C-alpha cells in the first residue's frame, strides 16, 4: 500500500556481499520490537497477491546486481561485459518494516494456509528476518511451520499454480565439490527424506482423497528448474533430484522408489558457468570455479511442487517470488 524499508544485522566490516548491500540499503534492527496482539479482529490475507513480495523481489534483484556480477550478460540482442571477481557470498536475514503511519499485520493462526480470514491477528512494525535464498525445487534455510505441514496454493484445482509445501521439520542437505573441477554431490539421509515425504503425502491426500499420490522427477525445462539449482559460496550448483522426487504413497503408507546406498541419497551435481537468470529472461556467464572444497550445509524447509486414479507431483520453481511468498505469507501492510 506504501513503500517499506528493510532492517538487518549487517556490518559495514564484513566484505560478504549481502552484508555490504544491507549496510547501504537497510537500517539497523530494533533490538526490542513492539508487537500488539488482537484475538477478536478477524482479518483477511492473500499471500498470492501481496505487495510485500514485489518489494522484496526488487530488493534481492538489486542485491544480486551489486554483488554477483557476471562476466557477460546476454539480454535479448545485447551483451554486457564487466569485471566478475570471485566474492564471499552467504545470505543474511532481512526484515521488512512499515514506514511511519502504517503498520504490518501478522496472522498468528499456526495453520493458516495463507488465504482467507484469520482470527488471531497482531500489529508489528517489521517482519521476522527472512534470508533471501535463491533456489528451485527445494526451499532452503527458511522457517518451518509451527504445527503441521501446511499446503499452500493460489488454487489447488488449477494444476498450473505452484504448490508450496511448508515443512514442520527440516531435512538436511549437504552439497560439496571436493578438493572434474565441475563435479560435486549432495547427500540426504534416506530415513529423514522417507519420513517427510510420507507426511507430505498425507496432507496432499487430505486435499486429493480418492487418488494415489506419486512423486516423480521434474519432466522438462531449463537445467535450472529440472535440477535443484542454488548458489553456494558464489558458485552455481545444479543437482539431479531424480532419486529424490521418486516414490509412491498408496494406502496411507509411503514407498521410496529412488536409489539410495548406505541409507543416504546422493545427488550428482555440476557447477556451471552459463546461467539462465532468475531476475529476467537472459543468460549470464561467470568465471570458472574457485579452488578447494566448496561446501554448503543447508536445511530443506519447504518444497515447490507442480501437479500433473492418481495425482503426480514433480519438483517445480523458477519464479523467485514464490520463495519470498513462502516467508511473507502471514503479513499484510495496512493503513
Ligand atoms: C509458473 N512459473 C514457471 C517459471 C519457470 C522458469 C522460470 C520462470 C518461471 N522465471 C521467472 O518467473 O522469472 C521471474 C519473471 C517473471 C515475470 C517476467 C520476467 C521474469 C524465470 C525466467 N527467466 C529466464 N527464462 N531466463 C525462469 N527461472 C529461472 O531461470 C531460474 O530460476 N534460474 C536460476 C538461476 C540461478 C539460480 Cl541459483 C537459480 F536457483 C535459478
Ligand atoms: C485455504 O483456506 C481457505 C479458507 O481459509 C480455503 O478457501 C482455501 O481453499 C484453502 N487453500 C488451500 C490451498 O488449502
Ligand atoms: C508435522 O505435520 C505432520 C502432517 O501434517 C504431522 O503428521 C506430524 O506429526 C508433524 N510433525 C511434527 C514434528 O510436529
Ligand atoms: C480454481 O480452479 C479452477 C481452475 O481449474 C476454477 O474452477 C477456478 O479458477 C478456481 N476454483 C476455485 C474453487 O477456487
Ligand atoms: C526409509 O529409508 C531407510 C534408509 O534406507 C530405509 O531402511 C527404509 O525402509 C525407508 N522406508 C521406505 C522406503 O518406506
Ligand atoms: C538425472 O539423472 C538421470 C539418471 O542418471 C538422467 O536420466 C536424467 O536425465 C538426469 N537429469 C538431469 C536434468 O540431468
Ligand atoms: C527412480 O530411481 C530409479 C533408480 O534410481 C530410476 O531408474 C527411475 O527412473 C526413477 N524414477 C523415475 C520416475 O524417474
Ligand atoms: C544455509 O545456511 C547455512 C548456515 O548459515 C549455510 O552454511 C548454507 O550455505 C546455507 N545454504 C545456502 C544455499 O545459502
Amino acid at each position: 500500500k506504501t513503500t517499506l524499508f528493510c532492517a538487518s544485522d549487517a556490518k559495514a566490516y564484513e566484505k560478504e556481499v549481502h552484508n555490504v548491500w544491507a549496510t547501504h540499503a537497510c537500517v539497523p534492527t530494533d533490538p526490542n520490537p513492539q508487537e500488539m496482539v488482537l484475538a477478536n479482529v478477524t482479518e483477511n490475507f492473500n499471500m498470492w497477491k501481496n505487495d510485500m513480495v514485489e518489494q522484496m523481489h526488487e530488493d534481492i534483484i538489486s542485491l544480486w546486481d551489486e554483488s554477483l556480477k557476471p562476466c557477460v550478460k546476454l539480454t535479448g540482442g545485447s551483451a554486457i561485459t564487466q569485471a566478475c571477481p570471485k566474492v564471499s557470498f552467504d545470505p543474511i536475514p532481512l526484515h521488512y518494516c512499515a514506514p511511519a503511519g502504517f503498520a504490518i499485520l501478522k496472522c498468528n493462526n499456526k495453520t493458516f494456509n495463507g488465504t482467507g480470514p484469520c482470527r488471531n491477528v497482531s500489529t508489528v512494525q517489521c517482519t521476522h528476518g527472512i534470508k533471501p535464498v535463491v533456489s528451485t525445487q527445494l526451499l532452503l534455510n527458511g522457517s518451518l511451520a509451527e504445527e503441521e505441514i501446511i499446503i499452500r496454493s493460489e488454487n489447488l484445482t488449477n494444476n498450473a499454480k505452484t504448490i508450496i509445501v511448508h515443512l514442520n521439520e527440516s531435512v538436511n542437505i549437504v552439497c560439496t565439490r571436493p578438493n572434474n573441477i565441475r563435479q560435486a554431490h549432495c547427500n540426504i539421509n534416506e530415513s529423514k527424506w522417507n519420513n517427510t515425504l510420507q507426511k507430505v503425502g498425507e496432507e496432499l491426500a487430505k486435499h486429493f482423497p480418492s487418488k494415489t499420490i506419486k512423486f516423480e522427477p521434474s519432466s522438462g525445462g531449463d537445467l535450472e528448474i529440472t535440477t535443484h539449482s542454488f548458489n553456494c559460496r558464489g558458485e552455481f550448483f545444479y543437482c539431479n533430484t531424480s532419486d529424490l522426487f521418486n516414490g509412491t504413497y498408496r494406502n496411507g503408507t509411503y514407498n521410496h522408489t529412488g536409489r539410495s546406498s548406505n541409507g543416504t541419497i546422493t545427488l550428482q551435481c555440476k557447477i556451471k558457468q552459463i546461467i539462465n537468470m532468475w531476475q529476467e529472461v537472459g543468460r549470464a556467464i561467470y568465471a570458472p570455479p574457485i579452488e578447494g572444497e566448496i561446501t554448503c550445509n543447508s536445511n530443506i524447509t519447504g518444497l515447490l511442487l507442480l501437479r500433473d486414479d492418481t495425482e503426480t507431483f514433480r519438483p517445480g520453481g523458477g519464479d523467485m517470488r514464490d520463495n519470498w511468498r513462502s516467508e511473507l505469507y502471514k503479513y499484510k501492510v495496512v493503513e
